[PDB]
């Protein structure tokens, strides 16, 4: 990157790309006075902004020196850059209080293509749109043209749109070959709609935005996660198969244990989400958020973990950074003053749908503590190897006080970070990290080092494309492309409302695409009686064993993936572009992945399919089922239930591991 | 109204109450930039806007003359003041070209309320909501929680909001008794969102803002139609009874005529929107947009129309400002270039729903005349002595050009008064005005002279409160504020879509309102074949006699209340609190009015009632159909099918009248 600047122009480069220039033509930022409106309901955050000043800075004093360059905007803003081969970071002091509103303009041009912004759910490629930086629930549905979206509208105002996500984050990633992050938690609005630039809104002025270039995507990557953090290796034993949603206390979510084994599917660990209670809502099964085994549904729990445990098998639980009201845990946390709370001094009370939780204050120092101290007493404590670590997205910004002393406006998207940090804290000081495993719906920046898994939260149970499987696909990609390597989904979706339930077409679809992942992992739903569960059918329960012995057969591959993901940052889920960099179609594509460098897979998201449409980049592939060869281009393979779209190199290191499969399991 | 006014501060006051206001800690006026995005689909309108620059003006200069004070902020804007005891004037010079946003503050009370915006289908109090100025299709459904609104923006983009309307205007009326009037045609949005100010946005510098007071509502009321224009009074002959909209030619319109004379129904008039043919599309029945009468359908229409006049019967069409392009008179249009047309030159032909039509271009003084003299020879030259004057929303902005000159975001807004003009003028030329009418639903500043009766546009043909029979109440509020004092409504409704059809109960209640009212109008609507007509059923046909009737008994007070229009603009349709200023509970009752001074109306607008809840102003007031008495509060009245809750003045002028009623026709 190189620097050009005079007393009233400056300009940044990349290669021979400009991408910074202020000028009394094209000013780089604009300031302002705005007045937000937020409401929020169960997580869910209707945001409006009034704006009553917005105006472009006037380029008034340039200053070189050898190391930085400082450019100063009349009383309002000062901007120091520095500058290397491939970092710039440029620091903004404020010299105006009155401002909360602040435009950031990045060089563009018509066909530049951005990604990431977290994980994003609908679109890959942000060019086009714009994208609210603001965590919360991402909306059931999605659509505005669904039935299930309109209904999630008007009873729960829940049916979100195409930006939201549980994990924004203010970082994007320019098909020029570099990265900008604005270290901000304010919330933003990454708005790449215009030609000519890309603009940047943060509600506050940022302490700093970070620029860093590469020659290459693997290498750009590799900077990310430099910046922001790398995940561990996945523990050894989840390879051994399939870790099994189930529920009901001892008797039935054992019994569902030894009926999985008994038809031959192999089983890393069951997942009891309910090891701490139950609680029935109008949504559907719940949980009892007080984080200690429930004696009266699972008595003698550690004892029982051990015993699965020299069979071979680990348990999973469950936790979230809040505590209903009703609870032990909640008691003792009131007792020593741990929740965030009102103004008058009141424990803040958030609804999440007919009942009420504190938010345990992370910006406690001793509260944070206190909670780290929860994960390892009882759930680390009974010998649990790992958990969904969930939520993450419900501070309000009414009348809420937090320890730290900032407003609500900058703690919101900062607590999901906080909450992994915990987590992490919890794992990295009981020693456990690289055998213990927690997985997170919501993010920001520094869940790169803080959270060991994603997963996709919570999908609609069926193939629609906002809402359903698909929407998996596409938030692995961004997630990966912001550095988070490892990622999954519950296999077969989560929310079931307006009598959208879940079939055995959609469970199996989706299993078959899971076992190109890293973590296979079943979920009864909230609402299992009136959903398929893979347990409720034999010949399901067959088909699943075979799905999961693919997983566990493509496991030496997949480690070394892993193990690469954690070494340099490049995500086990990739786009077609991080190793084609020169085919024009693979920056388009966003439902397909390369599962490491050595096969493309192209998961059918739609039901009542036998074939699928694949496009593959030039190079030597085979289909992974038939051992059929092909050179590059759009094609059309059989895709039967069960025979997932799937390709590796001719020349992949793996290719006997892949041989083996089809010879067990091919046509 | 008087000035205060310094070097730092301008302040105007109505009475002891500032209205105006200009300081540094208060500034009246921001300047800005922004870019539009008006995205239309068959004459609805998603805009929005991209704000670059707003900021408040400094005011640097103030020059007293013995009239006028000239107001000088910077290089931006000189504003000019002129005021006497009831009238200021503050005239806009823009002196940099770069402005295309303009924001002008009104200072305001938390109490305050205000009225008008045009003809208001939703809200008849402003306060604490914005409204859009931009006429388009006002929304079927107009309820986002409506499972028609939903269908209509997944399949038609045409659910619309509550802002939407034929016929806004920025103009309002506020409590501290004044009003306020933009003297531009563009887009504007008036925010009355905050407790402290009104906001005014405007997309361009406006020529002038007029500001004018006066002691009662009343007198206001006479100012704002002594400014915009009064109507002339309505023909006699409309109080003859009923205005049947019927179809299908000939034998079936005139069939229908003899069958409503036959059941003892007194007609007015026969009305024959298919007078000049008809095209069914996807929608419905609709129309053939060539306005010379249909030759094969109504052979010798000039013959019958002689006919039914000689038995007291008029006969009223239908024409509208488009042409369609396989039509004789599109022909003719195109022929002599008086059609609007593209910056490619050719002629820009508008989708209206699976067929296309030219506009023509009103603002082309040739083309004017051109349609005026189609009025003259084809409508009024066969003897039609009314009709619908339909549409005037759907000026696109996109790529058309005007005779004007004139930006079509400029002439959008203005397109129905050029319209309602071509109608006065051919009406006026031909000695007419008094004799025929026009109903238009369309409108702007200037349909006060222009248009001789309004009608509601097209209602949901249903109960619902967002776009059933009670918006029809709101609409006729707003539009009577300001200063559109001759309304009426399709008896039934107009639009059948998703399941939702007339019901004889809907059609019935529609009626019973609609004596009240100066025109009872019924309609087909869209779809007649699947929806309930007042001649499929006898008992209907026998009721709606009575309530012809009742409506042609009430005539004597009604001609009174349209001449009192006439001669200072007092609406026949008013707000309670325009005879009861004192009156709290007056001001946010937007389902009651007054008929006159001497009548209140309370209509049923829900389903399977057989009572209803009025609330009167303290006065003595006796129950039309049953004689007792009351004398102010809320109250509740037996309200079975037929009797409208209505109320009269005890020492009412009119007593005798209304005792015949009760005597002919009440309980
Ligand atoms: O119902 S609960 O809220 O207790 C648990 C759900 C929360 N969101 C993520 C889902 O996977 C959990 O089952
Ligand atoms: O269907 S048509 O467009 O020809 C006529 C309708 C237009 N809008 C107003 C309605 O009253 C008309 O029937």
């Amino acid at each position: 990157m190189q620097i050009k600047v005079n007393d009233n122009e400056f300009q940044l480069f990349v290669g021979e790309k400009r991408i910074l220039e202020h000028s009394k033509e094209r000013p780089m930022i604009y300031v302002g006075v705005g007045q937000e409106d937020v409401d929020m309901y169960r997580g869910n955050f209707k945001i409006t902004d009034y704006v009553t000043e917005r105006f472009p800075l006037k380029l008034t004093d340039v200053i070189q020196t050898a190391d930085t360059v400082r450019l100063c905007f009349e009383s309002y803003i000062i901007a120091k850059i520095k500058c290397d081969e491939n970092l710039c970071t440029i620091d903004f002091e404020q010299k105006d209080d009155r401002i909360n509103r602040f435009w950031f303009r990045v060089a563009a041009d018509k066909e530049e293509k951005c990604y990431g912004c977290g994980e994003q759910m609908s679109y890959f490629n942000l060019r086009g749109r714009n994208f609210p930086i603001w965590t919360s629930e991402p909306g059931v549905g999605r659509d505005k043209t669904t039935y299930v979206t309109w209904r999630s509208d008007v009873e729960n105002k829940a049916g979100g749109d195409y930006y939201n996500t549980n994990y924004p984050q203010p970082t994007f990633v320019s098909t020029n070959k570099y990265y900008l992050h604005v270290d901000s938690t304010a919330y933003a609005d990454f708005d790449f709609r215009n030609d000519s630039f890309h603009e940047l809104q943060i509600w506050e002025v940022p302490k700093q935005i970070r620029i860093e270039c590469a020659d290459t995507y693997l290498k750009l990557l590799e900077r990310i996660t430099t910046y922001f953090g790398r995940q561990p290796k996945l523990p050894d034993w989840v390879y051994n198969g399939l870790i099994i949603g189930v529920q009901g206390g001892n008797e039935r979510s054992f019994g569902l244990l030894d009926k999985t084994l008994d038809r031959n599917i192999k089983v890393a660990g069951i997942w009891c989400q309910d090891w701490c209670g139950k609680r029935v809502t109008s949504f559907g099964k719940r949980l009892q958020w007080d984080w200690k085994y429930h004696k009266e549904m699972y008595p003698d729990l550690p004892k029982k973990i051990k015993e699965i445990n020299a069979k071979g098998i680990k348990f999973l639980g469950y936790v979230n950074p809040y505590l209903v009201n009703d609870g032990e845990l909640y008691k003792e946390g009131k007792e020593k003053g741990y929740f965030a709370t009102k103004a008058d001094g009141s424990d803040y009370l958030v609804d999440f749908g007919e009942f009420y939780c504190g938010v345990v204050d992370l910006t406690n120092p001793e509260a944070f503590e206190w909670f780290k101290d929860i994960i390892k007493e009882y759930t680390l404590g009974i010998g649990i190897d790992g958990w969904m670590a969930d939520f993450g997205e419900y501070l309000p910004t009414d009348d809420i006080c937090l320890y730290s002393g900032k407003s609500p406006m900058i703690e919101h998207n900062h607590w999901p970070v906080l909450w992994a940090k915990c987590n992490y804290e919890a794992v990295k000081e009981s020693g456990k990290l690289g055998d213990v495993v927690y997985f997170m719906r919501a993010g920001g920046a520094g869940s790169q080092k803080y959270c060991t898994l994603l997963w996709a939260g919570d999908q609609s149970v069926d193939f629609t494309i906002h809402d359903g499987l698909a929407s998996v696909i596409c938030g692995a990609l961004s997630a990966g492309m912001m550095g988070c390597g490892l990622t999954h989904s519950d296999i077969g979706g989560y929310t079931s409302l307006f009598d959208n339930t879940r079939t055995k077409e959609l469970f199996l679809r989706w299993a078959e695409m899971a076992m190109f992942t890293p973590f296979m992992r079943t979920h009864e739903g909230n609402r299992p009686d009136t959903n398929f569960q893979y347990y409720d059918d034999e010949d399901t329960m067959e088909r699943l064993a075979r799905l999961v012995d693919v997983y566990t057969m493509l496991a030496p591959y997949t480690k070394t993936l892993v193990e690469e993901n954690a070494d340099s940052g490049h995500p086990v889920q990739r786009p077609l572009f991080m190793h084609y960099e020169s085919d024009a179609k693979a920056y388009d594509i966003q439902y397909e992945y390369l599962f490491g460098r050595d096969m493309l897979i192209a998961p059918v998201y739609e039901q009542d399919k036998h074939e699928w449409d694949v496009y593959l980049p030039q190079d030597e592939w085979v289909h992974l089922w038939t051992g059929e060869e092909y050179h590059g281009g759009e094609i059309t393979v059989s895709a039967e239930l069960g025979y997932t779209p799937a390709f590796y190199r001719k020349n992949s290191e793996f290719a006997d591991i892949f041989e083996e499969i089809r010879e067990k399991y091919g046509v």
